């Protein structure tokens, strides 16, 4: 493994138009129970897709390395946005060359059990 490795979460949602199984991989942090996930990027001109696919079904499945969860998924607060965030950009220091309005656009989900 090299320095470039970049832990990620397997998230899989249901597609809003098929019902069929998505899975994407996203940044994530640990809290308790809760993962959180975010997009490795903002300021797109659509959201993406497994984010639209949640709003339809919040109920998701999550893994982390070879663990499973079974999560419901909803947006982070505007406080919990305030609290994950700095832990995002700590971890993942890619997103530190991201200016404001980019960041405000991010996907923030909080999967909870």
């Amino acid at each position: 493994g090299t320095f470039q490795k970049i832990p990620v979460a397997l998230l899989t949602t249901t597609g809003r138009k098929t019902g069929q199984p998505r899975v994407n991989p996203l940044y994530f942090l640990r809290d308790g129970g809760r993962v959180i996930v975010a997009a490795s990027k903002g300021g797109a001109e659509k959201n993406p897709m497994w984010y639209l696919n949640l709003k339809a079904n919040p109920k998701v499945q999550v893994q982390i390395k070879k663990e499973v969860l079974d999560l419901t998924a909803r947006d982070a607060t505007d406080e919990e946005r305030a609290e994950y965030w700095p832990q995002l950009v700590t971890m993942y220091p890619s997103y530190q060359d991201y200016q404001s309005w980019t960041d405000r656009t991010i996907p923030i989900v909080v999967c909870e059990p």
